[PDB]
């Protein structure tokens, strides 16, 4: 059965409002919130196959993966165009009945680099999560296994990178400049990995405006930006591509 | 809590993938259906509330809850952007499934109109779901409560949408053709009707634009639509030069 | 004849790329900026009936010109997913043959009430333009109009805003707070008020979207901000509508 | 100069509207039809390079063109959203113009292979117009220009596309399906030829929502066969690929 298959009376029999005459709007808030978290399932999946195409240099199929990626961050930034159909004056209704963080969203972030070690923490009430989000904090991300792919066919990488503490987030790499910078000059001869360095801005961006339209739901619905970002090198070349 | 809150546990356990040696896609196969039935639990919610206002002559706050079902329905739309990257050599790996409806969206063509009681017996089990069906079954459909809206207005409205068979689909009626013809012809005296009207056409496209997604993802997939609600909306669109 | 109602042949005639050797990605550039030059001159039509509709009360044509606004302003948003394909090696190409501020941009910046005097001179060259952002200088925004509608009808409205100089941009009237806190507060009885609040903030924050988008795809294209504001009670109002 | 580069002063002076009185919502018809225009031109522009490059074997080059090409379909799609808000009381208002078809959509149907030596004599005006799409008429499509692609690398390719009578619509070739059925079935040897089979299955996908979009528009704005499909065997062998 469709329904079997799918686990549809377990789904659909997840959504439990707790406001005192069940508000209209409550529920609209509670969809919005389990689809996202499901998509925050399928991205780390997919994520989690690019770093092992890219540690078994499978160009092609880790770029199949990341094509898909892109896709579902999209959905991730269009869902905000429903909640934002979400008014002050309907949220006053339930908002009462709430008082908030994502283990899956950490882990994406974990994942593409942003890591930080007072995160564990806070999370310890999941051990058996908390556990699978420590093991991504002890390996490379996904932008340093790409950098570790670089080193395996002739680019200029730091030594550093074969073999340090991945704990700490990334710092920007002066270093790294002239490797990106004769990539976008010779597209001819460093195709595969030109195309690496593109796929890679498109998840930052669509990450990075992903970001911002939930900034500006939460202003619409509760009121009263941030710049980080998980490749720098990658967009710091910008302005000195063409010596 | 927020995992306790939203039943964290109980959601994100409900993915049980079976195949034998365990498939890769397979895993987007079924959270693409999930967000898309969750959605779809949304919308029959909203357009419940559309039809509960429309019979209190309601009109700001109907025509509402319709915009947040319109941009539900976008969602709908665009959603099969993701499964479109699915490629047959993938499926194949573990299309040893099943053959494949859908309790839920079947329940939105009923509200929207489409009746067919014949349906009721393709979800033999599980009498719940089957008897949500039959109770919408019966009752107007979201057009005809817009046709008793227009009759409580002064609207050339033939008596026999004031009680009738509810289990039969609505059928293309030539004597509403005037009555829409001095909407659309006369917008300033019957604005609220003439923007009820459009949220209607709204909808209806909308949702067509997504059964013709939903057959195109389909085709590339597995390889081998006149169904309209708002007849005699569409067809005074020939004849508005009155 | 469609090709002469449209008058495609002086359309599909003004595209001339200036780069030496005729660069393949200069085209997307051109056209890019184009289209989006088309929508801003139909955004500004729209909006200029959205002002006369205030003025003469008519709530639901202003509404539905303001629908099709929004529209307008999500194009001008999309439509940068295709910029974002301009990589910088392509760039590089005939980024030295050019050398850039849009009059009808500013004209709809002065229109939503970002007023700024010393733009004017910057466009002493086309008098009949310049003329044109003059007379929208001078006179109230679509959010000052706003605001003189409401005092039509028995809101709190500040006497200073039936006549002032509307050559300064509007500054953030704390006045205005408890006006908009009742609109919110009782639904049912300003309905009007309150959908005409819901399209300015949808307004807006789909400019604001496309404000953003713009800014990331200038660092993805040449790399190395602005949280201005339109309708500010309207969005500070969140914090305290309720309480 | 900015407006000089572009050339505005010939593209804002490309708005000649026929109204008397004149009539608000004219304009939107305008520009709407203007913006889609602009951008086959581009459309266009893409798809000779990708034919270019897959002229020379080129597969990443023909294969970039191709994903800027879907970006672009999408917006032409995305775009009736604008025009979905012109409704039949105001399209009355200036209904008096024509009974209305586009050299430039034609002269990419002809390109993707749904040729029509009928469709010729229809721009029976500008000569030159109709000069640029007999140019294409006569030579092979995109599709086309891919089986002799994959002709050179050893797929199983009938000899008559090595060169015949490329005046006349592509027939679905039933010996094509051994061909894609081992190219699907074998990925990973196969990976670029499968990659072009999805973009090309992705233009097509893309292309019939433009289509059907525009049906739909014309149905809720006037009134009262999209059966036609330009990569038959590739969706034909979907259904066959079975180990
Ligand atoms: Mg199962
Ligand atoms: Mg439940
Ligand atoms: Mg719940
Ligand atoms: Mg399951
Ligand atoms: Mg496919
Ligand atoms: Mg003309
Ligand atoms: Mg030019
Ligand atoms: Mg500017």
């Amino acid at each position: 059965t469709y329904g079997g298959y799918l686990r549809l009376d377990q789904l659909l029999s997840a959504q439990q409002p707790l406001s005192e005459p069940a508000h209209h709007d409550e529920m609209l808030f509670i969809i919005q919130h389990q689809t996202s978290e499901l998509w925050l399932k399928l991205l780390a999946h997919e994520l989690r196959a690019a770093i092992v195409h890219l540690q078994r240099d499978e160009v092609w199929q880790c770029r199949k993966v990341l094509a898909r990626s892109k896709q579902v961050l999209r959905q991730l930034t269009e869902q905000w165009s429903v909640l934002e159909t979400l008014t002050p004056s309907e949220y006053m209704g339930f908002r009462d009945v709430l008082g908030f963080q994502s283990l899956q969203y950490r882990y994406i972030e974990f994942l593409l680099g942003n890591k930080n070690p007072q995160m564990l923490q806070v999370f310890a009430y999941d051990p058996a999560g908390q556990a699978r989000l420590r093991e991504v904090l002890e390996a490379p991300s996904l932008y340093e296994e790409f950098l570790r792919y670089l080193a395996r066919f002739g680019h200029a990488i730091p030594q550093q990178y074969q073999a340090r503490d991945w704990t700490a987030a990334h710092v920007a790499d002066d270093t790294l400049r002239p490797v990106f910078e004769r990539i976008y000059e010779n597209t001819d001869r460093y195709w595969r990995e030109y195309s690496l360095c593109e796929d890679l801005v498109d998840v930052e961006t669509q990450f990075q405006l992903w970001r911002f339209r939930h900034m500006r739901t939460v202003m619409r619905v509760i009121g009263f930006a941030l710049a980080l970002t998980f490749f720098p090198e990658l967009f710091d070349v910008r302005t000195s591509v063409g010596v």
